[PDB]
């Protein structure tokens, strides 16, 4: 009945992308199963960083063909790799 205690909660990582970089395979990001989503990893990171999050190539099965281009509205699965980009254009102060 009332839930609240450890079960089924399963632990999906993925392996970030950093541009110009490799991906560490070594120090992925862990995210509970009952959360995974882009949107989710960017405040990993950064509690910031969706705010300049433009887009995410997930390489596996996720996506039939990739690399593809995906938002933060995206679901992630475990053992996927993500390129988080920044856009590019002039920023004032």
């Amino acid at each position: 009945g009332s839930s609240g205690s450890s079960g089924y909660l399963k632990l999906v990582r993925i392996y970030t992308k950093p541009k110009g970089q490799l991906p560490d395979y070594t120090s992925p990001v862990v995210l509970p199963y009952s959360r995974t989503t882009v949107e989710d990893f960017c405040m990993k990171i950064h509690k910031n960083l969706i705010k300049e999050f433009k887009y995410a190539l997930v390489w596996g099965l996720s996506v039939k063909h990739n690399p593809q281009k995906v938002g933060k509205d995206h679901t992630l699965e475990d053992e996927d790799v993500i390129q988080i980009v920044k856009k590019s254009g002039p920023s004032s102060g």
